[PDB]
């Protein structure tokens, strides 16, 4: 058994389905956001308590902790704005309008070195997610746009972004199923390939950074070789409840339906294990791909996860459509 489960606790302060649930860079705080636009910032070690609690007037689509300034949280709205929120002082330092005509801020990634952030801003969904979008680099010192990257072949909505460890590479996944790797020294697309049939939902660098991992609408987890121009290394069909749509039905003829928006997978510190969503809780696999552990503890579908390691103890966040967030403590035996 590669982990001992030291316990499972529950944060229940949200009354609506969770959209995002992310541990901060210190590994000591969570920022969580539900579909009613309630943000909660809470600690959990050694006990859970709420440090800040606010309700967004604006609809929010994305959430990203700052790297070099621990207590800063970037919030991306659906009305074309980014709020830089100070979790300690419990106030915004600034809001910036990003771009006209592209109001959905679908993704935010703070540079490792703290000096920049990346911003994905998309057009309205059609009245589907096959719509133009832009990927933008912003200077954190001045909170102004540095540049707009090219998106070949055509502008499209980028859903997810992730930096490598030293911030010189950025991997991205788009609503057209395309992955793009950007070199952040020259600030250009180095590499692009068709990764999923349907949307890419999450991307991540492997620990050694020889491959990147994606998960997408076709229900697949795929590992790609970013030395050999995004040739497949390995591929797996996850159960359909790992990628949704996630559905909570009542006996009423009423139901809630959520498509992925927040992270769909998370990794241990060494990138040997991977947490995913399921109807009943988190499911952890060992990366080669075999099932390892089902964490359970949810009465509604899990729609987003996170995994943080500090002090070589793991914390797994699993967040469900009833607003419950489970916190499972893992120590590598
Ligand atoms: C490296 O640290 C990070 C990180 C990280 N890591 C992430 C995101 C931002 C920062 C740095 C940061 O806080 N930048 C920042 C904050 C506020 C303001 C501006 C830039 C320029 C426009 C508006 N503005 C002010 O009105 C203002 C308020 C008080 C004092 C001075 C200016």
């Amino acid at each position: 058994q590669p982990f001992i489960v030291l316990g499972q606790e529950e944060y229940g302060e949200h009354h609506s389905s969770i959209m995002h649930c992310r541990v901060d860079c210190s590994g000591r705080r969570v920022a969580s956001l539900d579909v009613d636009g309630v943000i909660k910032v809470w600690s959990f070690n050694p006990i859970m308590q709420t440090k800040a609690s606010s309700i967004s007037k604006s609809p929010l689509l994305s959430l990203e902790w700052a790297t070099k300034r621990d207590r800063l949280l970037l919030l991306g709205s659906g009305v074309g704005t980014v709020r830089l929120y100070d979790t300690e002082a419990k106030k915004n330092l600034c809001e910036i309008n990003i771009n006209d005509n592209m109001p959905r801020i679908l993704s935010l990634a703070c540079s490792p070195n703290g000096a920049s952030f990346v911003c994905s801003a998309a057009a309205p969904s059609l009245t589907m997610n096959q719509v133009p979008g832009r990927l933008l680099l912003w200077d954190t010192k001045t909170m102004k746009q540095q540049l707009q990257f090219s998106l070949d072949p055509e502008p499209i909505a980028i859903n997810c972004t992730a930096f490598n460890h030293n911030g010189n590479l950025l991997v991205t996944g788009a609503a057209d199923g395309v992955i793009r790797l950007f070199d952040m020294q020259q600030h250009e697309c180095a590499m692009s390939w068709r990764a999923h049939y349907g949307e890419v939902y999450s991307v991540e660098f492997s620990y050694d950074e020889n491959t990147v991992y994606s998960i997408g609408e076709d229900g697949k987890f795929i590992q790609w070789n970013i030395h050999k121009s995004g040739l497949k290394v390995s591929e797996y069909s996850l159960p359909s409840d790992a990628t949704g749509p996630f559905v909570l039905s009542g006996y009423s003829g009423y139901k809630q339906v959520q498509v992925p928006r927040g992270r769909l997978f998370a990794f241990d510190s060494e990138g040997n294990y991977m947490l995913t969503c399921s109807a009943t809780g988190g499911v952890i696999y060992k990366l080669g791909l075999e099932s390892c552990l089902s964490l359970g503890g949810h009465r509604a579908p899990v729609v987003t996860v996170d995994w943080s390691t500090a002090m070589d103890c793991g914390t797994c966040l699993t967040a469900s459509m009833d607003g419950k967030i489970k916190l499972t403590t893992l120590l590598a035996h």
